[PDB]
């Protein structure tokens, strides 16, 4: 019996966005376990701004219905079936949202915290062999989709995480050395 | 140098925001190494929107000066000394910033990537026994501060990381079960 002492550096660097999943079953209790660990994200004044909708199994069709009903007839003709088939061969979706504070600093802080929570989650999931992609784009800003999944105005969708077990890790893309993006002032 | 954690979950759960630092010196090369690990955050379209200014040693006085110059003479006289003493007993500050895309979607994605980069750095640093706090608030939105550090309009400061070795930190605050802020759509 050997316990492993993996540097979190390894997880951070090995994590990949995964967009295609095996038909292996993702346990709900595992996702809840991971999300609970993710809640240890920094968050100003302990506002804990993050909230979630988890769509799994038959429920995923409800999300799909909200997605499709939000498209113009042209988008829908283009991506409807494609996207429906994709969502339905993805074990879980997690819509991550927050109440939008009318004030810049508090909203930015909340959004920062909500992104830290999602990144935590992605790291936590990678560790157990779960892949995921953090989705954005115009769908998340579409008032038709937002009402369609039961959110009110002034609730912001930070991301939709698509999650499941996967066959092969996608390849990485080399990062720019931080020294090209930084000034050092030892002046 | 390496790690005694048996899970990344533990690093995530045990990380604390640290505000007071010991006088132990912090390696500039170490901070750069950690920053380079942090760049493995998700970032839509491989935009890598993060940029940094690292203030270390005598360089910190430049930062302190920018801060004090953004204050009224009243603030300066009252706070100025206690502020300098604190910054100058903080081994390092990193101002993390981005260029603002005129478009909401790309901008928010870039902000979220940058927040994910910063949370990565916090966890990477905790691993090495380095504490920090992500400072936000009005200083970062003050046009006199922003100019003072050499930033232009449309360059958003996402946080200032204050970083050092430490021997005390705030007690961890109990998190709200995620079950209290989620809905499961099972059918
Ligand atoms: C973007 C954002 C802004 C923050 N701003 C500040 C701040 O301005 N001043 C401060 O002392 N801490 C700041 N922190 C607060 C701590 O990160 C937060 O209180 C933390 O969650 C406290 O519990 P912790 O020890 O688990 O991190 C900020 C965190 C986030 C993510
Ligand atoms: C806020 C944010 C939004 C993203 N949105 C999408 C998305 O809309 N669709 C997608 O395929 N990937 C999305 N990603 C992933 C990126 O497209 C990008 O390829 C990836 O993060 C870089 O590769 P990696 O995550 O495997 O390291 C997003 C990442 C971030 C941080």
């Amino acid at each position: 019996a050997m316990t492993t002492y993996t540097s979190i550096a390894n997880v951070i660097k090995e994590r990949r966005s995964v967009r295609t999943f095996t038909d292996k079953a993702v346990e709900k209790d595992l996702l809840i376990e991971l999300l609970n660990d993710a809640t240890w994200a920094p968050n100003h004044k302990h506002r804990e701004p993050w909230n979630c909708k988890l769509y799994i199994g038959e429920g995923r069709k409800k999300l799909v219905d909200a997605v499709l009903n939000s498209f113009t007839e042209e988008e829908r003709a283009k991506r409807g079936k494609i996207l429906s088939d994709r969502f339905l061969s993805t074990p879980a979706q997690i819509v991550v949202y927050m109440n939008e504070d009318p004030r810049q600093i508090q909203r930015d802080e909340d959004y920062a915290a909500t992104c830290a929570f999602m990144q935590n989650f992605q790291l936590l999931a990678w560790e157990r062999g779960l892949g995921c992609v953090w989705k954005s784009g115009g769908l998340n800003y579409n008032p038709l989709f937002i009402e369609g999944i039961g959110l009110t105005r002034g609730q912001r969708i930070v991301g939709i995480l698509h999650i499941g077990y996967f066959d092969k890790a996608p390849e990485g893309k080399a990062r720019t050395p931080i020294t090209e993006k930084m000034e050092i002032i030892e002046g």
